[PDB]
C-alpha cells in the first residue's frame, strides 16, 4: 500500500463519477502515488496509448465504452498493468468475466471508505512483488548460452531427455573444475517444473554453520527471530546443491527426509514443514569413500545417485575445447577492451594437447589471462606456454 | 489462485461454523491445496505449533477466543505466514484493525461464493510471490564479505559516506580487473533506498541489441510481444551498470534522459515510460578519450561523473594483497578439497611484490590455479613463479 519515496508508480483513474474518481485520486496522491485520471473511455485510450500506467482503476460501466473492451486492451497490449475494476453492486458476475480477463480484483461501487483503501493497497503491493519477482528473474537470466559439441556431451543431452521421473534426485559427478551447474539447469528446463524457479547453491562457498541455518531455516532461539529455509522459499521448484560433500551429517540426514517424506523441522524447531523440492546434487569429489570413512550417509548416497550423470573430463571431450576456449577469449576481449580475435593455429594444439587438470575453471582462467597481456589480433603458442 | 502439481502450501481454516468452514476447505482442497482445519481457538494453536502453515483463514469471532490474539501470536512467531481474516459484516472496524496487525485480507460472513473464491485465489497468489520473492533475494544476499584493509580503500569508505544524494548517479572507475562493484554495493547500502533492491547488469557480457533491449524494453514491432526494460524494473531502486563504456550512442542518448528527466520510451514505443532509478556506473576505460572520438557522448560523461570514485590498482594497495589472497586461499581450498592452509613467507613476498596488472581478478585466478595444483599445506613461491 506504501510506496517508497524515490518510485514513480504511474496510476490512471478511469471513472465518469466525479465523487467517487474524487475520493481514489485523493487517497492515491495521499500514497505518494502518481496519479492522472479520465472520465470518458476514449480519453482514457489515448492516455493510455501516450503513456504507460503500472496500475489502472477502470469503470466497467462507461457512459460511451463497454469497460470489459478497455480491460482486453490493456492485457493485450500491456498484461504488465495490473487492472482493477469498478463495478455496480448489481453487476457481480460482470466482475468474474473481468477477472477471467486478467484483472487483478474489483470495486463495488459504493462501498465504505476502508474498502476502497484496503484494495488499493493491495494492488499496489501485488504491483511492488510482480516489478521485482520480474526484476530479479531476468537478472538471473542474463548472468546464464552452453558450447558442447563433443559426443559425450551430447549422449548426456540425449540421457537427459530420457529422465521422465518429475521428483526424483540426480547426482551430477565430474572432475575439480568441471561445470556440473548447467548440466543442472538442463534437467531443469526439461523437467516439469521448468517454469518454477531454479536455485543454485554453492556448498562449498559459505561456512557451514550458517550453510544448514540457511538452507533448513531455524526457529526463535539457538538467533533472535525465525527464518524460513531456502527448502521453504524453494517449494514447487528445483534446489541445486553445487558440492554435497560439504554437507555436515546432520545436514545429510535433514536432506534424506526431506527427499524421501517432504517432512522436516528447521533447526531446534518443533513445527512440521512440507515441502515438495527436487534435489539436484553434484560434487567433485568420492562419495563412495567418504561413506567408508563415515564422513558421508551411506543411504543419502544411494538416494542421490540412483540417477547419476557423470560429466568426463575435458581431455576426453577434445571437440569442446576451442569452442570453450573462442567463446572465452570473445567474452574477455570485450570485457577488457582487446584488438584479439583468436588463437593462432600453434596455440590452438597447444590448447587441444594440455591435459586441463583444471578442466573448464583452468581454461577460463587461462584465457582470461592471456586476453589481459595480449597484444594484436592474435594469442599465439608463447603466450600460453608460460600458463600451460 | 492456482498453484502448481508438484507444490506443498499448508492453508488452516479456523471457523467454528460448520457450513462456512466447509466452503472455505472445499474451494481450497478443489485447487489442490493441502488443507486442514480447527473449530476452536485452542484446537488451532496446537496445530499451528505442531506444523507450519503458509496461509490462514481465521474467525475472527471464535466462541472460546479472540481471534486478534490468534493473529498476534502468528505474526509475532510466523510473520511468513499469510492471514486472512473473517469477519462479520457488522463488524468491519475490526477487521480493519486486523490489517494493521499483519492481517493480509478479510472475508465477511456471509458472502457470495464467487467472493470467496477470488479472495483465496489472491491470498494464494501473494504468498507464492513473496516466497519467490524471499528465495530469489536470499539467492544473490548468499552469492556475495569485502577485505580492504589499506588506507586508501579506507578513505574511498569514508568518502562513500559523505555522499548524502539520494538520487545522483556515480561513476566508478579503475584499471582493468579492479573490482567496481563491491563499491557500487557500499554507496547502495549507504543510500536512502538500501532498502530498495540493487541490480548489477554486465554491460560487456551481453551482446548489445539485446542489452538495449532488456535495459529499456520494447514495443510490438521492430519482436513479437511487449518487453519492460530493466529500468522500468528497477524504479524505485539502483541499477549499476559494470561497463558503460560498451553503451550505444543512442543508448547514452536514453540514460541520460532517463538521469535527467525519469522519461524515457522504450525502443520503438510511443508510451512514455517513467521511473525513477539511482544509477551507478563503471568502467575500465578512458571515457575522457571515447568522448573525443566520438564513441561516447560528453553530456553523458560530464552527468555521470560529477561524482566519481577512483579505486587505485593492487599494487597501490599493497595491504589488501594477502587478505585477499588468505581468502582465495581458504574459498579455493575448499572448493577443491585441498589440504593447503597458506602460502609459505616466501610466496608472500612475491605476491607483494608482484604488480598485478590484472589486479583482483588476476590474482584471483594465480590462487584459483596455485590452490588446484597445490600439494600439502602450503604454497611456496616456485608454485607462483611459474604463474606470475
Amino acid at each position: 500500500g506504501l510506496v517508497p519515496r524515490g518510485s514513480h508508480m504511474n496510476v490512471l483513474v478511469i471513472e465518469d463519477d466525479k465523487v467517487f474518481r474524487g475520493l481514489l485520486e485523493e487517497y492515491l496522491s495521499m500514497k505518494g502515488i502518481k496519479v492522472e485520471s479520465a472520465e470518458r473511455g476514449k480519453e482514457a485510450y489515448k492516455l493510455l496509448s501516450e503513456k504507460h500506467f503500472n496500475v489502472v482503476l477502470l469503470d466497467l460501466l462507461l457512459p460511451d465504452v463497454n469497460g470489459l473492451e478497455i480491460l482486453k486492451w490493456i492485457k493485450e497490449r500491456s498484461p504488465e498493468t495490473e487492472v482493477i475494476v469498478i463495478t455496480g453492486h448489481g453487476t457481480i458476475k460482470t466482475a468474474v468475466e473481468a477477472m477471467k480477463m486478467g484483472a487483478y480484483d474489483f470495486l463495488t461501487k459504493p462501498c465504505m471508505l476502508e474498502e476502497i483503501e484496503l484494495t488499493i493497497n493491495k494492488a499496489i503491493e501485488h504491483r511492488k512483488l510482480r516489478k521485482e519477482n520480474e526484476l530479479l528473474r531476468r537478472e538471473k537470466d542474463l548472468k546464464e548460452e552452453y558450447v558442447f559439441e563433443s559426443p559425450k556431451m551430447k549422449e548426456i543431452l540425449e540421457k537427459i531427455k530420457k529422465i521422465s521421473c518429475a521428483e526424483c534426485p540426480v547426482l551430477i559427478t565430474g572432475e575439480s573444475g568441471v561445470g556440473k551447474e548447467v548440466v543442472a539447469r538442463l534437467i531443469h528446463k526439461s523437467s516439469d517444473r521448468s517454469k518454477e524457479p531454479f536455485v543454485a547453491l554453492n556448498v562449498a562457498s559459505i561456512p557451514r554453520d550458517i550453510f544448514e541455518a540457511e538452507l533448513f531455516g531455524y526457529e526463535k532461539g539457538a538467533a533472535v527471530s525465525s527464518k524460513e529455509g531456502f527448502f521453504e522459499l524453494a517449494d514447487g521448484g528445483t534446489l541445486f546443491l553445487d558440492e554435497i560433500g560439504e554437507l555436515s551429517l546432520e545436514a545429510q540426514a535433514k536432506l534424506l527426509r526431506v527427499i524421501e517424506s517432504g517432512k522436516f523441522y528447521r533447526l531446534g524447531g518443533r513445527k512440521e514443514i512440507e515441502v515438495n523440492v527436487r534435489i539436484l546434487a553434484a560434487t567433485n569429489r568420492n562419495i563412495k569413500e567418504l561413506v567408508k570413512e563415515g564422513k558421508f550417509r551411506e543411504d543419502l548416497y544411494y538416494r542421490l545417485g540412483v540417477i547419476e550423470i557423470e560429466i568426463p573430463p575435458l581431455r576426453e571431450r577434445k571437440e569442446d575445447i576451442i569452442p570453450l576456449a573462442n567463446h572465452f577469449l570473445k567474452k574477455f576481449s570485450r570485457k577488457y577492451a582487446k584488438e584479439v580475435e583468436g588463437f593462432t593455429k600453434s596455440a590452438q594444439e597447444l590448447l587441444l594437447s594440455y591435459p586441463w587438470y583444471g578442466n573448464v575453471r583452468e581454461l577460463k582462467n587461462v584465457i582470461e589471462r592471456a586476453v589481459l597481456f595480449s597484444e594484436g589480433k592474435f594469442i599465439d603458442r608463447g603466450e600460453l606456454s608460460c600458463l600451460v
